[PDB]
């Protein structure tokens, strides 16, 4: 709960296991990392009063996914915008100080109603934590939106991420 | 509708735009391509009698995503298994002979209840086409499952993919 904003280097340290410690939640490293910075994280406020993340990814034409997706028709894969939202819910669980490795467990409704072209400047993620559950397994449920240069393009309801300790097979 | 099975080289040709022709549905090229072969495609049968795809991805420890996702905790990203299902619904629309570029439009419920470790041999995708709509925009709705070495690990209900012609902005 210590720090409310993170630079790219903080997130790279997170990807190495050196922010929350080994066996705790990690962001992916490049090229699966879909966040450059966390501008805001809190365990209060948001849509549901249970916390909020705001994160950014800078866009330039040379990001790896534009060349292979698709040849002659470059567009950020919707699945990687969705994954950024799972990455941020996983980061949230680690940031609260829960132990274990992050796995995406799924979502309710996902909608893609716009696209990220290689001419865009910035993707913004808004995550609203709905509920955390501290049963047998620790998990978070959230709603998220993806925006490009001010404009909402994706939504996900009921994003679920779970934490798996050293004894938890999956 | 011409060919009911595809080799990796067929899918690489598809990724270049040379299977369905330029401006029609393309698979992504590596490293976003999540299919090695289509074992079965048909416009009849399946769960809903509206068609079926069965596709495979061979697993080895050196696939790019294992190193970055995560360091010390390798696991295939759920988002890329989900994306394979969107890739296959897009391929289906192109295979029926519809014109335009593929975009994922979203899904209903997605569940991840297992994982692909770098010790696995083979991921299998089963896609059941539910409905195609030939309005203003052409789109397909499908259910899908991801299995690793016989074992079901992911499900998606209401996968939606749409086709966008040369005049269609998104």
């Amino acid at each position: 709960t210590k720090q409310h904003a993170f630079t790219r280097e903080d997130l790279l340290r997170c990807s190495r296991g050196e922010l929350f410690g080994p066996g705790n939640a990690q962001l992916p490293a490049p090229n699966m990392l879909m966040i450059d910075r966390i501008v805001h994280i809190s365990d209060v406020g948001g849509k549901y009063g249970k916390g909020e993340l705001v994160a950014e990814l800078d866009i330039n034409p040379d990001l790896w996914f534009f060349a292979c997706h698709f040849e002659g028709d470059p567009v950020m894969p919707g699945c990687l915008g969705l994954d950024a939202m799972w990455q941020l819910v996983g980061f949230y669980l680690g940031w609260q100080g829960n132990p274990g490795r992050g796995r995406a467990l799924g979502s309710g409704e996902v909608k893609f109603f716009g696209q990220v072209l290689p001419t865009a400047k910035k993707v913004t993620y808004n995550i609203h934590i709905k509920r955390t559950i501290n049963r047998s397994l620790v998990l978070a449920i959230a709603d998220g939106t993806v925006s490009v240069d001010g404009r909402e393009i994706y939504s996900a309801e009921g994003l679920r991420v779970g934490l798996f300790t050293s004894t938890d097979s999956f």
